[PDB]
């Protein structure tokens, strides 16, 4: 009774790789079924971190290079278009050639930076206002300093869009390294250098003269300023409840609320508002409904904008586009970045141009790439199976509602018509593949130039922002895909109450209609009830059937929910990462996704039990002496056998909403009294905790 099959030697030689026997499963199942990757690998010199999913996302790129690299004559226009563009991007000669010719020319047209100009103040001066200055930026190339204005999907009517007001991203990875002491003072250094560097090519190649105390003096200020602005946004932790989130305003009560005064001109809401919506003709009125995201973040602005001139905070502005910029320029230009991606990533080269080409036309043309990938790679006959999957799971969760004791008959009702109502996506829209001019109309207004890199990625944020823009007065497109196809990942849309499940992730370890049942359940089945459960998480749950933010929660059940989900918050909250140096996760920031994952195991395992009840047991795999419920988790841990850089890891424990994959495995399966009867774990085993946290 053991497979014999070529698809199952494949599936158990490579269980037999990953995993280290001589580990204890109930000691640290992280080591047992990781162990012998973690022993075999070490992480390339390009990668911030390697692993067995990270793998599947370096191999897709290898797919999209095969079918960028070569023109073919069946080619239609927006194939040829994804083509053309990828050729600009790998022709480092050309773009060499140019040397930062093409920033130099950029420059004017953002009022230029000023440490990189001789008499700034007389050239744009003059002509210089905050409004005008954020705006530029903003809705041409869609970099969003100081203000981050922006139309996306109204949080509380789901079918319209709307203007939404929060704080900006920040140049460092999150607001913690502003601090620039210990763990953070590398790359604090390794940043206002790297803005010097910059400084100093730009006025070595306009043949400027070179003051080295007046760059550092310069520069030292911007991340002054930067660091204010850092403090004065809002943690993450504060910004986890989307009700307390969404405040809406008219643009007339935003200037009585939120006023400014810049550079000793008081800011006009009105006036930056119509700046950006003039890009693609749409006038706007102080009766215009706005979504503010960040009130407390523009009160503490008011004061910190008033101690700075235009020129510093042009100097910052500029600098925060240039800083994305100097990558798609000549190699002097891409040195000078070197030491910066070194301290947030730890990785000592860039990653190959051809990777960095695919993934960026895979980003711009997501459409066009997503149909090349699927001719190559996907089945699309696979794409029923996995339908038949979503099924099994979604019903899962439906069951596990009436076994819930701390929700009320009422919030169960309501939360099985939101469970009903979610619509899944799977592999790619058809029409991608069977509607060739629906395809090349999309990518109409594109028009690349071979040799002109630089210009069509300029080109591509414009079209970018335009497209975004000009949605505020448009109704919601139903049938829109929130991600492309040639995707290593799966995705779950609040405002559509929608899970997307992308071709790029539909393979093995994660799904195979050629693999065992138990590896599919563990893998895609699980990373299904993932998705599934985001619509009932921390920030999903405040969500109905149709994607708007209303409250369809009872206090006593939401109530025991926040209880339920406490346990998650500390159990998590407590482990301590040696690779970011022995800091604890953030409970708080990684809750939603501990949730979506503690929910997706349960399911997935209930829905694979279903299973071997439905069809009885499933052939064993040779070489493997465990039985189908054991491969179960031991496929489900493999997902993450994977490292990080230390100075990645430093990054990721801020920025990353996941836990680190070794955590997701530990922290779930020490929740799952499943995983330790299949393992039979002794109690208060390090994997078999007395204390299980449970929600879904
Ligand atoms: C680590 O786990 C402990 C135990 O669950 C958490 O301790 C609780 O912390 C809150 C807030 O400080 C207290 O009100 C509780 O009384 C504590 N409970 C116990 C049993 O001590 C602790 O918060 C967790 N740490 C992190 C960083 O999440
Ligand atoms: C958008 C994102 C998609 C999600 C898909 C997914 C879900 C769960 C698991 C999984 C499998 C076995 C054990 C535990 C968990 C694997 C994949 N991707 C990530 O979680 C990491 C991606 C990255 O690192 O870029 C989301 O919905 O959060
Ligand atoms: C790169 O661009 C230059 C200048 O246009 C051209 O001479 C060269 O043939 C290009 N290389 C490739 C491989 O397309
Ligand atoms: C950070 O912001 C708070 C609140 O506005 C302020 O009181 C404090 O002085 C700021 N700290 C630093 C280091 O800028
Ligand atoms: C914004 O204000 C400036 C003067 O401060 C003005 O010249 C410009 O036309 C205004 N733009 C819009 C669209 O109102
Ligand atoms: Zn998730």
């Amino acid at each position: 009774g053991i497979c014999k099959s070529s698809d199952c030697i494949k599936s158990a030689a490579r269980l037999i790789q990953n995993m280290d026997a001589t580990t204890e499963p109930c000691t640290d199942f992280f080591k047992y079924a990781c162990g012998g990757w973690l022993k075999r690998n070490v992480i390339p010199e390009t990668s911030s971190r390697y692993g067995n999913f990270d793998i599947l996302r370096d191999e897709l790129e290898v797919v999209l290079k095969d079918v960028l690299q070569e023109p073919k004559t069946e080619d239609i226009v927006a194939v040829q278009k994804a083509k053309a563009l990828y050729r600009s991007c790998i022709n480092e000669s050309a773009i060499d050639s140019r040397g930062g010719e093409p920033l130099l020319k950029l420059l004017p047209d953002i009022y230029g930076w000023p440490v990189a100009t001789e008499n700034w103040e007389q050239k744009y001066g003059a002509s210089w206002t905050a409004e005008k200055a954020i705006a530029q930026l903003n809705s041409k190339y869609g970099k969003k300093v100081l203000i981050n204005l922006f139309v996306g999907t109204d949080d509380k009517n789901s079918v319209n869009h709307v203007i939404h007001i929060d704080q900006p991203r920040l140049g460092l990875p999150s607001r913690d390294y502003y601090e620039c002491t210990g763990i953070y003072k590398e790359a604090c250094t390794a940043y206002v250098d790297f803005m010097i560097s910059v400084a100093r090519l730009i006025r070595q190649e306009e043949r400027l003269p070179i003051d080295e105390n007046q760059l550092a003096l310069e520069m030292n200020k911007v991340m002054e300023l930067e660091k204010e602005i850092a403090n004065a946004t809002a943690k993450p932790e504060d910004r986890n409840d989307p009700m307390l989130l969404y405040n809406k305003m008219t643009l007339a009560q935003i200037q009585n609320n939120f006023s400014l005064e810049i550079n000793g001109k008081p800011f006009s809401w009105l006036n930056f508002t119509n700046e950006i919506m003039s890009t693609v003709n749409i006038s706007i009125t102080n009766e215009e409904d706005v979504v503010v995201y960040a009130p407390e973040y523009l009160t503490k602005l008011k004061p910190i904008l008033t101690k700075y001139s235009a020129r510093d905070l042009q100097n910052l502005m500029s600098w925060r586009f240039i800083m994305d910029l100097v990558s798609s320029l000549s190699r002097t230009y891409k040195e000078s970045r070197n030491a910066f991606r070194k301290a947030l990533y730890g990785t000592t080269s860039e990653t190959a141009t051809w990777r960095r080409c695919a993934n960026y036309v895979n980003g711009n043309m997501e459409n066009a790439v997503g149909r090349l990938y699927v001719e190559a790679a996907f089945a699309g006959e696979s794409k029923h199976v996995v339908e038949d999957l979503i099924a099994q799971i979604r019903e899962v969760f439906i069951q596990t509602l009436d076994d819930l004791t701390w929700m009320d008959a009422e919030t169960k009702k309501r939360a099985e018509e939101k469970a009903l109502a979610i619509k899944e996506r799977i592999g790619y829209p058809d029409d991608i593949v069977s509607n060739d001019n629906k395809l090349n109309n999309e990518y109409l207004e594109l028009n690349y130039k071979e040799d002109e890199y630089f210009e069509n990625i300029i080109q591509n944020l414009k079209f970018s922002q335009s497209k975004q823009l000009k949605k505020l007065r448009e109704k919601v497109d139903k049938d829109e895909w929130i991600s492309g196809a040639a995707v290593v990942n799966a995705f779950y849309s609040s405002g559509r109450n929608q899970i997307v499940f992308p071709a790029g992730i539909l393979q093995p370890p994660f799904f195979s209609a050629q693999q065992s049942n138990s590896l599919n359940y563990g893998g895609i089945g699980m990373v299904i009830g993932h998705e599934i459960t985001h619509g009932f998480d921390d920030n999903g749950r405040n969500f109905n059937k149709d994607g708007d933010l209303v409250d369809w929660w009872t206090q006593q059940s939401a109530s025991n929910f926040k209880e339920q989900s406490q346990c998650m918050v500390y159990q998590y909250g407590n482990f301590s990462w040696d690779l970011a140096g022995g800091q604890h996760l953030n409970g708080i920031n990684t809750l939603g996704e501990n949730i979506a994952d503690n929910g997706g195991l349960g399911q997935a395992y209930r829905a694979y039990q279903n299973y071997i009840k439905k069809n009885g047991e499933e052939k064993l795999l040779p070489g493997l002496d465990l039985n189908h419920k054991q491969l179960f988790f031991l496929n489900f841990a493999q997902v993450w056998c994977g490292t990080y850089r230390p100075e990645y890891a430093v990054n990721s424990i801020k920025t990353d909403v996941h836990s680190p994959g070794n955590f997701r495995i530990i922290g779930t399966l020490q929740n799952s009294a499943e995983f330790s009867e299949a393992f039979h774990c002794r109690k208060n085993s390090y994997m078999n905790p007395e204390k299980k946290c449970r929600v879904w």
